[PDB]
């Protein structure tokens, strides 16, 4: 059992974990995931479904056993998923894709959830107020949410650029990256948008960092982690699906995005171990998806009205 | 000298091809590329940049000697990209990443030039008429426009999903794909976006298509080209940059990027040589890249009126 809080709305529900079909899954988020924190997203294409980034790169090549048809799923499911999601559903799904359940919100707090999905859908749909998520076991109290650190690793260069880029990712994990922030309301020195407009570079900025962090990024990730690739094989096929996204989007305005880069590009061919590739690269990646959070909260989704069915 | 005729607008310049700086590139499209035909785009972020597709797996690893800041270019500057694009500047641009030239539109023609430049801004802005290049070596007049077809494979299997998938890819060259003519007017069968609007469908067609082709797909193009890469890896780590884009689009409503990409990695594991592979992630390659063209044509920019500097 575990508990599930969307601070803003103040809504708590209590779920159960079954470690019936997805073992090895429902063991990841008992043991090595819970209680953490996270910017609590809407789904915008898949319909009423909730889902919001955990912090630990094991979520991206942990298998399932056991998939469904999620829009099959009764409300109050919740899986995992190797885009380092949780997810609830709480209403009807269009998304027919394969979805790994490890449990159900209680029957009790359905109703609860439901509002609470209202909630979480209003704040991207039109306040943009951002709603935190707290996770825990079901009955301990947690005062302390900070991101994981992968373990330390020998290397004075590789370990400064890994810590700067934790810090920097939660820094921003619940509080609004200004980089972010100030491209939708049209602060950007770059002045990118042809003929003086910046909506299509909201579009351009949306649509690169999302594949960026869970194609890419989250890739070299997954082909490290599950396969016996050479380091030297890693190191030579990084730059080219990291360099190009990053480099424009640098241009667009998110700076510390491209500065990242750079300095990972610049220390990886002298990177002598696979542990030393894995926290560097895995430090980006995590950087990118929380930054997909913050576009995913703040596009204007809200055009909408005039593309209804 | 080469030819520049944009069809619609009634346009045709002229421009110098220069082996000064990038003899490589120059020859290439001298050479290997001409006469060819395209859907002319214009850049909704870079500024007044007119860009469109070649169909040729060369521009996507073939190297620049030099490159420089586009937006010190002069007006009329042809560039060519790994993006697989001949590209054109005609006005201001902001996007200062570096881009190799190869010639100029000759002096006389950079009015025609802007005016073939605005036309094609209102054809992505209002009109969404399809414009139509053509471009040829000077001199030579040319009928038939046929997609470049990669040499026949010892693979009868790969052989035929390669025919397949470059026909349909020629089918829709410059006529526009119902796929996705259909999602940009709701026609939708899986109703696929949040609270029965299609808006955001829209977002994340044109987000996900595009980084899956230049990215994902071309990625792969280059490494296995310009890394001695082993076959064994290649096909390893090909599902991984290009499954699960594939399947959310297909969700959306583009059947057959999806249905080609199941044949394809069904196939992959079978390939046999380099050339085996590289004809087939070729051929989807185009095929995704050709996609991205249509959405950059299509989707609403015209937003961008609430979006000012
Ligand atoms: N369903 C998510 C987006 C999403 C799901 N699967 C994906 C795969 C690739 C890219 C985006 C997605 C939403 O609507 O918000
Ligand atoms: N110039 C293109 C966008 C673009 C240029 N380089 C890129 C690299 C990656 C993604 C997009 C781009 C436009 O504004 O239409």
């Amino acid at each position: 059992q575990i508990e599930i809080e969307w601070v803003q709305p103040g809504i708590t529900v209590t779920a159960d974990l079954s470690w019936e079909r997805n073992p090895e899954l429902a063991e990841l988020l008992w043991t090595g995931l819970l209680p953490y924190n996270s910017l609590q997203n809407h789904a915008l294409v898949s319909g009423n479904h909730l889902y919001h980034l955990i912090a630990d790169p094991r979520l991206v090549y942990t298998e399932a056993r056991y998939k469904e048809d999620r829009t099959k799923s009764p409300d109050g499911t919740v899986f995992l998923s190797q885009l380092q999601h949780l997810a609830v559903k709480y209403g009807p799904l269009t998304e027919y894709l394969p979805a790994a359940p490890v449990g159900s919100v209680v029957p009790e707090d359905i109703d609860a959830l439901r509002e609470a999905g209202r909630a979480c859908w209003k704040a991207a749909w039109e306040t943009k107020q951002p709603i935190e998520v707290r996770v825990r076991r079901k009955g301990e109290a947690v005062t302390d949410f900070a991101l994981p650190r992968t373990p330390p690793v020998d290397h004075p260069g590789v370990q400064k650029l890994v810590e700067e880029i934790q810090d920097e990712t939660e820094r921003v994990w619940i509080t609004p990256p200004a980089e972010i922030v100030d491209m939708h309301q049209g602060r950007i020195a770059s002045r990118a948008g042809s003929y003086d407009q910046y909506f299509s570079t909201l579009v351009f900025l949306n649509g690169e960092v999302r594949p960026l962090g869970y194609c890419a990024l989250n890739g070299l990730l997954k082909i490290c982690r599950t396969t016996d690739l050479t380091l030297n094989d890693l190191k030579r096929i990084t730059p080219t699906f990291i360099k190009t996204p990053a480099e424009f989007l640098g241009y667009t305005g998110l700076d510390t995005l491209w500065r990242f880069t750079q300095q990972v590009l610049t220390l990886l061919p002298d990177v002598e171990t696979r542990e030393q590739y894995f926290a560097l690269v895995n430090a980006l990646a995590l950087y990118a998806n929380m930054l997909n959070t913050w576009n995913l909260h703040f596009f204007p989704w809200q055009h909408g009205t005039d593309y209804r069915y």
